[PDB]
């Protein structure tokens, strides 16, 4: 309306009434979330203040819920103009950054905390120099010390090194670097919540040093404080400050408004442990009560801040409704029936352990102390009961920590054991954990030489001498091989070795008897044999103790133990350590009787790659695992069948004793499905390795082909989708094979046994049937063409027709484009049967199970609908319906010019990684997904593919909002800055269309116009990425609350794609799916340092971002945002070294599909692989040099270094000789260069090999149709 309105300064002056009137309005409604809607309303509204006159909790409290970044939103965009650019301005407001501050303080968690952590301190330059460091506390997740250590100095000086950097110091960097400190243990209680607290404020007269505002500009932040403080102290007893001076004040606070007031204390309910009130306990409850009525109703986007917070909430607080009311009624029963049972502890203390977040895995243990405590004074209205119930109390907490990983309130705790339980076992339980905590300090590098003698200090000296023999000597001597594992491991560099301080002295001397000179050659025997020592210490308890409790422990362990010492062995050479190193794998490798009965895919896949290696064993290895999935489920195996599916092909001459075995064990044992893959895999090459193991195992093909007749009815039931890729593809393999020596009868000849078979005499009426109808139609009178110089092609196999092929291609493509006609292929392929129900042969749901126990197929694939569509592509894939059997849905997609056993392996490699997703919890604290994928592999060039929906590239939505936005179809992308970039790019390197990123010079001004150009092209698409993000996104919260999994995407993507190169990617090829409502990679197409390597094809980056997305991702700072993110995924990837390492260890070990057939792939599509693939992977390893590279790469990165290796060796210097120089460049980017350490790289490892992409520099080499230039 001010719209039609020619009064507009008029109107910004009517807004500042608006803006300030609805100020007081938050300042006003309180406890009022339906104005929680209205702050909403507010940043709808078009100013910038139009918030910021709204502060955060002035927003609103404890609880506004996630409106909470709303105003923040507006914040970065419109409100700062000054930010905006990624740097403090120092003109920029402590009421810009600050507010997100104290906000997301009630976003506190792992993400946030670590956001703000240093966030806008960022937006503070001040508070970088030391605010960057004690971040990494938070980040240990230390709510205790490290930060007290690291940053309490800061104000505590009050900055007399800080305030000297410059002027600015100010008072946010000291408001949020005190509330900072002291919220630690805030959270974490002991003294520095007692000390800090004080820190804070006069804990004279409180009440209204609280009541002291009616805005706190912080003290309600104080406010929990010494309300929280009583906690450690409510832990002994009664009689301090807050038990009468808040009982009151809440009593007088409660005269001021009851609700929120309580809202902020049941510290209300909480003292209330002491004073055994049957009463203020009654009511104050039903106040937390109708309190979380508020919570749950106060809430949607469900979300563990939405949730987790209401959790550990109505935890503690039905956990105590529980306590009161068996305080209420545990005099009516007798008396006292708990005298006679009390076990009411163990329903009290079993029903709810420990989950992932440890402020509860605390809060507990608090609520315990308080109810033991009144259970043994009301003992009187025995004893060892409640003591064993205390034994209970510290236990599950203890290792409760040991899953935690946390130093501090761990031996916090640990004292507080040695205090509690003084028994025998008190210590043994305190070394058990103690033992774990170095391992939490062996996680990181640093205690190099450190922590490993520090409690290796005490190791067999006092452990079991504290035992009785003693189940669980078992678990100890674990502990002893957990410990040489890591005086063992502290060498991946003789760090140790060449550490000889002060103790490590002592190590040498202990070591022998279990210097560096003995530690230098002998570590490893006297590790070793203390390791295994403690292993027939541990033997017989690990079957005793109780099912999975230490089998998997002693056994996975000294698996584990040697395995690595193998992969030693593979890089350096002992002959003794060959010689006990092989003589142990015999015994690990067993358990999978004992063993077996968890995932352990350690030893899975390790197990085949022994042999197929090296065979000292001749039946032992065939006695035992031939045992196994012939033994243990049919299923057991499922895993790694793509190994054996070659494994038992092209590599096994121990197939018919021991693979063989199994698995025709394990069709009996109901396994069906292999067929597809052996299908397609026994395709290529029957095995020509030996005579007889062709002819038992062939014979294993004979016996299963049977009723695997419907399967290969489904081969030939798919010629789908077009056979212009039947076509084209032929025209690339024979024509390919026009570059061979001679002999090209074989090449060409199974070409035309699948080619008149499959294509040149398509009205043969054998052909006929499983002709297609697209083929019924336009697969004919033009393959009349083909059939007759394909006839002399079918008589010649000479190179000549590479440019026949060149007309014939021509003709073969051209004549075959308006067809793709669908449902018409569909109806042809309405064969499918279902008669005598398919004549009683049992089907996958295509492809059914990923490797969890026991038969994952109990479904048949069944029917199908004929609806299908391709996506326009080099493949036009169809997306096929499959119709169920037992009432299930199950539509899919298709990829008929090619098969992938690869990709195979790539999710085979996923759905581990998520593995350790659940391996830590504070990975499900992220809720840290995958993406995954599934395939049907069932012959050479094809397999049916698994779809899902609801998914479509960013490139869509950012695409239909450009154009549509900008003009109306033309995108921007007829701009001419697009055709300028390549304009420079063709005045610096050559003319055309293919290279011409070849020479690149001018690495400064690579810099400059890579800048320039992306930039002036960049910034509006990210508008589209934050904007189509909002036409998908229905509420204000809800859009970056879905950034949260969309972030968790890229991250976690960049991650795998440094796991392996990028590829099969432009940037659309990620794609969301709306439920989840983000992006998705399904798609690989390239890995390793081969794609990158290729000379038309260099590509330095660890993974691909674009300036719109940082942009989109926020006007943060997401460098951290996302950052750290990653580090969780490397500190998840320090935790087991043998995952991966058997992962892509017997992965690239197994193929020789990954790389001629693999050329063969990049072929198939990579127009500039044209030539590279054959002529690159000659005289090199993708294997031996990848597995050093890539074992190593795991370890540490020097800025992308052993890919710098790898295109070192490749040619030439322009493109290569001189990046990997500039990758290093100016001090603009000589931090790259600098910042990395050969030595030890891991949170390094992120901070470059993020902006490592960020570079000009490196962007505008790799490729346009990644389009980071756009």
């Amino acid at each position: 309306e001010m719209d039609k309105f020619k009064t507009l300064s008029e109107k910004n002056n009517i807004t500042q009434k608006l803006l300030q009137d609805f100020n007081r309005f938050l300042n006003t409604t309180f406890s009022f979330f339906p104005p929680f809607v209205s702050c909403i309303q507010d940043i709808s509204c078009q100013h910038a203040a139009l918030l910021s006159l709204d502060p955060a909790a002035v927003s609103a409290g404890c609880l506004a819920s996630l409106q909470q970044p709303v105003g923040i939103r507006l914040l970065e965009e419109a409100l700062l103009r000054l930010l905006p650019a990624e740097l403090p301005a120092k003109r920029v407001r402590g009421k810009a950054r600050l507010p997100p501050d104290v906000l997301r303080w009630v976003e506190l968690a792992k993400l946030y905390r670590s956001i703000g952590e240093y966030d806008v301190l960022r937006g503070i330059f001040t508070s970088e120099i030391g605010t960057k460091q004690i971040t990494q506390s938070a980040l240990l997740a230390e709510a205790r010390s490290d930060y007290s250590e690291a940053a309490k100095q800061y104000d505590e000086a009050l900055n007399k090194q800080d305030w000297v950097d410059g002027e600015p110091t100010e008072a946010e960097k000291d408001f949020w670097e005190l509330a900072s400190l002291d919220c630690y243990n805030h959270l974490a209680e002991w003294k520095s919540l007692e000390y800090c607290s004080t820190a804070s404020i006069d804990s004279e007269n409180p009440p209204d040093l609280n009541k002291i505002w009616s805005e706190p500009f912080y003290q309600e932040t104080y406010l929990p404080y010494m309300i929280r403080s009583k906690l450690k102290l409510l832990l002994q007893g009664e009689a301090d400050q807050s038990l009468l001076t808040f009982i009151d004040k809440a009593m007088h606070g409660e005269l001021q408004k009851a609700i929120l007031e309580l809202h902020y204390s049941q510290e209300l309910s909480l003292l209330y442990l002491l004073q055994d009130d049957v009463d203020r306990a009654k009511y104050y409850i039903q106040n937390g009560i109708q309190s979380f009525m508020q919570n749950y109703s106060s809430i949607d986007v469900l979300l563990h801040q939405s949730r987790l917070t209401k959790l550990q909430s109505v935890q503690a607080l039905t956990e105590i409704q529980e306590f009161i009311s068996f305080i209420s009624k545990q005099g009516n029963l007798s008396s006292q029936v708990p005298l006679k049972r009390l076990l009411n502890t163990w329903t009290n203390r079993y029903p709810d352990a420990k989950m992932d977040p440890m402020n509860i895995w605390d809060d507990i243990i608090t609520n315990r102390c308080f109810f033991l405590s009144k259970i043994e004074e009301k003992l009187t209205p025995i004893s060892s009961l409640i003591r064993s119930c205390k034994f209970s109390m510290k236990m599950k907490m203890i290792d409760s920590a040991r899953k935690q990983n946390n130093f501090s309130l761990a031996m916090k705790l640990l004292k507080e054991l040695h205090k509690e339980s003084k028994t025998r076992d008190d210590w043994l339980v305190s070394w058990v954990q103690s033992y774990c905590r170095l391992s939490h300090c062996r996680s990181r590098s640093q205690g190099c030489s450190e922590q490993v003698l520090t409690v290796l200090k005490t190791v067999s000296l006092l452990d079991e001498n504290n035992v009785s023999s003693y189940l669980s000597k078992n678990i100890l001597a674990f502990r002893d091989q957990n410990i040489l594992l890591g005086t063992t491991y502290r060498i991946i560099a003789n760090a140790l070795s060449s550490e000889p301080a002060c103790l490590a002295e002592i190590e040498e001397d202990k070591a022998r008897r279990i210097v560096i000179a003995g530690l230098y050659q002998r570590a490893f025997q006297h590790l070793s044999e203390a390791v295994q020592a403690a292993e027939e210490e541990a033997q017989p308890p690990s079957w005793s103790c109780g099912p999975a409790a230490g089998v998997i422990d002693a056994y996975m362990t000294l698996a584990d133990f040697c395995d690595q010492q193998l992969r030693k062995e593979e890089e350096n050479a002992s002959v003794i350590d060959s010689a006990e190193l092989q003589a142990y794998p015999a015994l690990v490798v067993e358990k999978m009787l004992k063993a077996l009965k968890l995932n352990s895919n350690e030893a899975r896949l390790k197990f085949p790659r022994l042999l197929q290696i090296i065979e000292r064993y001749p039946e032992e290895t065939l006695s035992l695992m031939t045992k196994e999935i012939s033994s243990v489920p049919c299923w057991q195996f499922i895993s790694w069948i793509s190994h054996m599916v070659a494994l038992l092909d092209k590599d096994q001459a121990v197939a018919v004793q021991h693979s063989v075995e199994e698995i025709t064990d394990n069709y009996p044992q109901a396994i069906v499905y292999p067929f597809i893959i052996s299908s397609e895999s026994y395709s290529f090459k029957d095995t020509s390795t030996g005579h007889k193991n062709k002819e038992f195992v062939a014979r294993i093909k004979s016996k299963l082909d049977q009723g695997g007749v419907i399967q290969d009815f489904i081969n030939a039931l798919d010629q789908l989708s077009n056979p212009e890729l039947l076509f084209k593809d032929w025209s690339n393999d024979v024509r390919a094979e026009l570059a061979k020596t001679p002999v090209n009868k074989k090449n060409i000849e199974k070409m035309y046994e699948r080619m008149y078979a499959a294509l040149g005499d398509p009205k043969a009426p054998g052909l006929g049937a499983f002709r297609r109808k697209f083929i019924q139609t336009f697969g004919k009178e033009f393959d009349k063409h083909f059939g007759k110089g394909g006839s002399k092609l079918l008589r010649m196999k000479l190179s000549d027709f590479n440019d026949i092929t060149n007309m014939l291609l021509l003709k073969m493509n051209k004549d075959s484009k308006p067809p793709g006609n669908l449902k018409e292929c569909s109806p042809w392929m309405s064969d499918f049967k279902v008669e005598f129900l398919r004549n009683e042969l049992e089907i996958p749901g295509q492809y059914d199970g990923r490797g969890k126990p026991l038969p994952e197929y109990h479904v048949r694939i069944a029917g199908f609908d004929e609806r299908v569509t391709v996506m326009a592509s080099l493949r036009r894939p169809k997306r096929i319906i499959i119709r169920g059997h037992d009432e299930r849905e199950h539509p899919f997609l298709v990829k008929g010019g090619e098969d992938l056993r690869q990709d195979q392996r790539v999710e085979q490699l996923f759905q581990v990684m998520n593995g350790i997703l659940a391996q830590d919890s504070a990975c499900s604290q992220r809720a840290l997904q995958l993406r995954t994928y599934s395939v049907v592999p069932m012959t050479s060039r094809l397999g049916l593919i698994e779809w899902l929906e609801n998914t479509v590239t960013l490139k869509d939505l950012l695409l239909n909002t450009m154009s549509q936005e900008e003009k109306a179809a033309y995108l921007s992308d007829p701009r001419a800055p697009p055709c300028e970039y390549k304009d420079w790019l063709t005045k610096m390197s050559g003319k055309h269309d293919v290279g011409a990123y070849m020479l690149m010079y001018k690495g400064a001004n690579r810099t400059e116009t890579v800048t320039s150009f992306r930039k002036r092209e960049s910034k509006v698409p990210a508008d589209l990425l934050k904007r189509a993000f909002v036409r998908m996104s229905t509420s204000p919260e809800a859009f970056l609350a879905l950034r949260s999994h969309f972030a968790s995407s890229h991250a976690l993507i960049c991650i795998s794609h440094w796991i392996l190169g990028i590829g099969d990617r432009h940037l659309n090829n990620f794609m969301v799916a709306m439920e989840t409502g983000g992006v998705i990679g399904i798609d690989f197409g390239h890995a390793f340092g081969s794609a990158t390597q290729f000379l038309p094809v260099p590509e330095l980056m660890p993974f691909r971002l674009t300036r719109q997305f940082i942009n989109l991702m926020l006007p943060m700072k997401e460098t951290g945002l996302m950052y750290s993110i990653m580090v969780h995924a490397l500190r998840a990837f320090r935790s087991d070294p043998g995952l991966l390492t058997n992962t892509m260890d017997v992965f690239v070990k197994e193929p020789s599909f990954d790389w001629k057939n693999f050329e063969q792939k990049m072929l198939k599509k990579g127009g500039s692989w044209i030539q590279e693939i054959n002529v690159a992977e000659k005289n090199w390893y993708p294997r031996q040099k990848i597995c050093y590279a890539k074992r190593k790469l795991a370890g540490a990165n020097p800025a992308v270094i052993t890919c710098d290796e790898l295109l070192l060796g490749h040619e030439k210097a322009p493109a290569f000789r001189d990046y990997v120089a500039v990758a290093r460049g100016s001090k603009d980017h000589n931090i790259r260069a600098q910042e990395p350490e050969s030595g030890l790289s891991e949170e390094t490892q992120v901070k470059c090999l993020m902006d490592q992409a960020t570079d000009p520099n490196i962007l505008g080499r790799t490729w346009e149709g990644w389009e980071p230039w756009m």
